[PDB]
């Protein structure tokens, strides 16, 4: 099944330059950091897939169970014939929504939007084979820059699942939602997944699993830098640390140097020192309160028409309209 349309707004040389800029800025900052987008090379994407099946990492299965039991209601409320996914279309959650759109005799079109064109091609072929006659228009782009490149055809249900929105701190998060709302037409809908404030032990353990998989995922960002920028990070020298930040109500992932480290990043003509015990921030994952989700949507210009949550209150899905 080779039927496909694909627009690609991302260039290899542009991505390499973004990594250079990000690593230089993050490793020379007074408090070191690295952006989590760089976790998702081939290795890191596979580790994240594994994370979604860990006993401690409740978000994926919780969101999936909400969609499993409520997809027909979501689809009926949206009335859309086109599913736009800020994501690659590889998950069972995608099929739950497409199945419900098919069951309702609404489904015409799938628009996956993500950063890896090869994965979009694979997902497109799989979706095409499962939903014969569906139009697939894939977009390779950055969801903080190319949202205007998503086609406007049809009545669109735009979905952003998994609480990936929690990787944006409040100012960029507000800008993202405001921009997204300005690409929607009357009649379009946003389905947004948000992980919720809950027991703090359960939160920390979800990012510090017993098997060490999250720790490997986190340290792999050092392997990305090592490979792409000719650096010599010693991954064994960095401890994985997950923290609950109660002031910002967010999970944080950090890497902590066990002993002083001297790291050359040869491609940047840069050497960088870590003191013993020095920590570097690699990810934030903001957790939400239901009343604040409504307010953030409203501030972006969207009205929350529906809210779904599991019986434990662990996770929330919002449907919002212009
Ligand atoms: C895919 N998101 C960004 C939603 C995940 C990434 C992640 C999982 N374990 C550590 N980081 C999340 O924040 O829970
Ligand atoms: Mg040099």
């Amino acid at each position: 099944h080779m039927a496909l349309s694909l627009a690609n707004y991302l260039a290899a040389d542009s991505a390499a330059e973004a990594l250079r800029r990000d690593v230089r800025a993050g490793l020379t900052a007074t408090q070191k950091s690295l952006p989590p987008k760089w976790f998702y090379d081939a290795v890191g994407s596979d580790l994240f897939d594994q994370i979604t099946r860990l006993p401690e990492y409740y978000p994926t299965r919780t969101e999936a169970q909400i969609l499993r039991t409520r997809s027909a209601e979501i689809i009926s409320a949206a009335g859309a014939d086109t599913l736009v996914e800020l994501g690659s279309g590889t998950s069972e959650k995608t099929r739950m929504l497409l199945d419900a759109m098919r069951d309702a005799e609404l489904l015409r079109r799938f628009i996956p939007f993500d950063v890896d064109a090869g994965v979009l091609r694979s997902a497109g072929a799989a979706i095409g084979a499962e939903y014969p006659g569906i139009e697939i228009d894939a977009v390779c782009g950055d969801f903080e820059e190319h949202l205007g490149k998503i086609p406007h055809v049809g009545r669109r249900l735009v979905v952003f699942l998994g609480s990936t929105i929690g990787n944006l701190t409040p100012a960029p998060r507000a800008e993202f939602l405001s921009t997204l709302a300005d690409t929607l037409q009357p009649g379009d809908s946003l389905l947004l997944g948000t992980d919720l404030v809950k027991d703090t032990g359960r939160l920390v353990r979800a990012y510090d699993d017993a098997a060490g998989v999250t720790a490997a995922f986190n340290r792999n960002v050092l392997a990305v830098v090592n490979r792409e920028l000719s650096a010599d990070f010693d991954l064994d020298a960095f401890e994985h640390v997950a923290k609950w930040n109660s002031d910002e109500e967010r999970i944080e992932m950090w890497l902590r140097a066990r002993t002083a480290q001297h790291v050359r990043v040869a491609a940047l003509d840069l050497e960088v020192d870590f003191a013993a015990g020095e920590e570097m921030l690699t990810e934030v994952s903001c957790k939400f309160r239901p009343e604040n989700v409504v307010a953030e949507l409203a501030e972006a210009g969207l009205r929350q028409t529906h809210w779904w949550t599991d019986p434990a209150g662990d996770f929330g899905l919002s449907l919002a309209v212009r």
